């Protein structure tokens, strides 16, 4: 399928026990597809001050169209020292990976995948 539902769990930026995906934007957008599909990713929604306590390159989830059963169709855009690779809508939030964090929420994703 060209596309996935997931419902991606909301972790508190102070939370999170693993703050990126990688050391490359290749590795970041690899790694944070194959935890998507693992359901082993998390979602930080980005405010003032929450981007600076995450380790680059970020990930982002971005809005791909204006929402299926609920679920808002998104895709990945990675950035590192301020260019970001793909073009995208607006930011949904910053993925890392989930390795057991309480969650606050989730969110209903279509991932273009």
């Amino acid at each position: 399928k060209t596309h996935v539902q997931l419902s991606l769990p909301v972790l508190q930026v102070r939370d999170v026990l693993v703050r990126g995906f990688g050391d490359s934007v290749e590795e970041v957008l690899s790694e944070a597809r194959q935890h998507l599909k693992d359901g082993t990713c998390g979602l930080v929604e980005v405010e003032k001050g929450v981007l600076p306590q995450l380790e680059q390159p970020y990930v982002f989830i971005k809005r791909s169209d204006a929402a299926p059963h609920g679920h808002v169709m998104v895709e990945l855009v990675a950035e590192l020292e301020g260019i970001q690779y793909g073009r995208s809508g607006e930011t949904l939030g910053v993925l890392v990976p989930h390795v057991g964090e309480i969650p606050v929420a989730y969110r209903k994703v279509l991932l273009r995948k």
